[PDB]
């Protein structure tokens, strides 16, 4: 093989092994720890808020002398030469060379970095203002910096989670609830609340991802590679949610289906569907949709899929099928735009989905509004539903309209009593020799129970 690298001559304050799940209820998981999440690590230094590097970074004159700390996950060899060469690339070079230049990314997501170093190496720096930029960065919460740049380490793990095999109840019902999904059995996500994570994991199905906002006019920007460890696509990312942004579309695996991001969740922050159910979370973008294309024939046995739009608070979830592949869309806005979502929202839905679909985007009225949607997916996709807001104060929002292949669930309306929240998933799964693809839609009311449910199926 290749000689494993000695760390111990290196000057490196905090260095360790970390141990997975399997060393220390998920006892089966051997492939990951939580090291950073829920929590970061005590013997860990934190990183610099994403907000005050930008701070910094935007009064360069004030701060180019001060420090930020920031993460990264790397190879074995890569965090031994960061930490040898003291150099944020783990280069030998002379930053004076380079003016006779590559760079290296490092983030300040806690989230990124755990899905980055994991079955790797996590580092931690601490880095002057100077030298990061994130002009040209493609994922969140990113920082590039000089190969060469000086830095100082301040910590290194080792989370390649080497080590032999493993041979409340909530291990056992989790595992039960995994085998009612993978019966097929949509039952499972009935009345249990809504559930959403930031965590990203690269889960075994490719699909084809797409994103419509008005931030970026005149594009479509469409995804085709996987969802990997790479970091947050910050096309499928929203700055302003929260402090450091949050993702608005991500996959993470089921030992987790719900985390402390997920507004509203009761059953899925404690029981999970284990590690071998893959999510995706589709949300809203800042000002658009996000949508996803999955071939049918690709979902794979043992191997379940639920999408999931968490919280639904005014936006608006479509799932349709055409052909042998299912489509999900989430529309609206994040910047409390009154009218938006059922009327720019809809057209930027008709965006995705006519890029999704490659088609071209039809001829639409002059006033788009939800009955153009039910138009649109009535006479593009073989089977649709929407599940929406409505109100009759904002007859833009109201469907009067019906076609016989596309179903409609109003998950709030003016005889709703607030509190209330709307939910809408859908589960994929290869059982019996065919793709049971059941999508399910509640209105919460109230401790929130459901009182209102559209169930569909897509599959023959
Ligand atoms: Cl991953
Ligand atoms: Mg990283
Ligand atoms: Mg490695
Ligand atoms: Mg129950
Ligand atoms: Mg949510
Ligand atoms: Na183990
Ligand atoms: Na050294």
């Amino acid at each position: 093989g290749r000689q494993p690298f000695n760390f111990e001559g290196l000057d490196i304050p905090v260095y360790f092994i970390d141990k997975p799940y399997s060393e220390l209820e998920l006892s089966f998981v051997n492939d990951d720890s939580p090291l950073l999440f829920p929590e970061m690590d005590s013997r860990l230094p934190k990183p610099t808020p994403e907000l005050d590097i930008k701070y910094y970074s935007s009064n360069l004159s004030s701060f180019k002398e001060d420090t930020v700390i920031l993460m990264r996950g790397t190879t074995e060899e890569e965090a031994w030469n960061i930490a040898n060469y003291k150099t944020a690339g783990g280069s030998n070079k002379d930053l004076e060379e380079n003016f006779i230049l590559s760079f290296s990314e490092y983030t300040s997501s806690i989230n990124s970095a755990d899905t980055a170093s994991r079955k790797h190496f996590l580092v931690i720096i601490k880095v002057q203002v100077k030298y990061i930029s994130n002009d040209n960065v493609l994922y969140a919460n990113h920082w590039a910096i000089p190969d060469e740049a000086p830095v100082e380490v301040l910590a290194v793990v080792d989370r390649r989670f080497i080590f032999p095999e493993p041979p409340e109840n909530v291990a056992e019902i989790s595992s039960i609830n995994f085998r009612r999904l993978n019966s097929g059995n949509i039952n499972v996500l009935k009345g249990r609340g809504v559930f959403s994570s930031r965590r990203l994991r690269e889960i075994y199905l490719r699909f084809d991802a797409a994103n419509a906002d008005e931030l970026r006019p005149g594009d479509v920007y469409v995804k085709k590679t996987k969802f990997d460890s790479m970091g947050y696509d910050s096309h499928f990312y929203n700055e302003g949610i929260g402090i450091n942004g949050a993702p608005t579309l991500n996959t993470y695996t089921g030992e987790y289906v719900a985390d402390s991001s997920s507004q509203g969740a009761t059953y899925w922050l404690k029981y999970n569907l284990t590690n071998e159910t893959s999510i995706i979370k589709v949300s809203n973008s800042a000002r658009g949709a996000n949508g996803i294309k999955i071939a049918l024939e690709e979902i794979e046995e043992n191997k379940p899929v639920v999408i999931t739009s968490g919280t639904l608070t005014g936006c608006t979830v479509v799932f349709a099928r055409k052909g042998e592949y299912f489509y999900a869309v989430h529309t609206g806005n994040s910047e409390s735009l009154i009218g938006f979502t059922s009327t720019s929202g809809v057209a930027k839905a008709i965006e995705v989905l006519s890029s999704l679909s490659e088609l071209e985007v039809p001829a639409l009225p002059d006033v788009i509004n939800n009955n153009t949607l039910v138009e649109y997916l009535s006479d593009n996709f073989d089977s649709a539903l929407i599940s929406y807001s409505s109100s009759s104060l904002k007859p833009n929002s109201m469907i009067n309209i019906s076609r016989e292949n596309v179903s409609t669930f109003s998950y709030y309306t003016d005889d709703i009593q607030l509190p209330s929240f709307g939910t809408s998933v859908t589960i994929l799964v290869r059982t019996n020799d065919n793709t049971v693809v059941r999508s399910l839609s509640e209105s919460y009311t109230m401790k929130m129970v459901v009182f209102n449910v559209l169930q569909k199926d897509f599959s023959a």
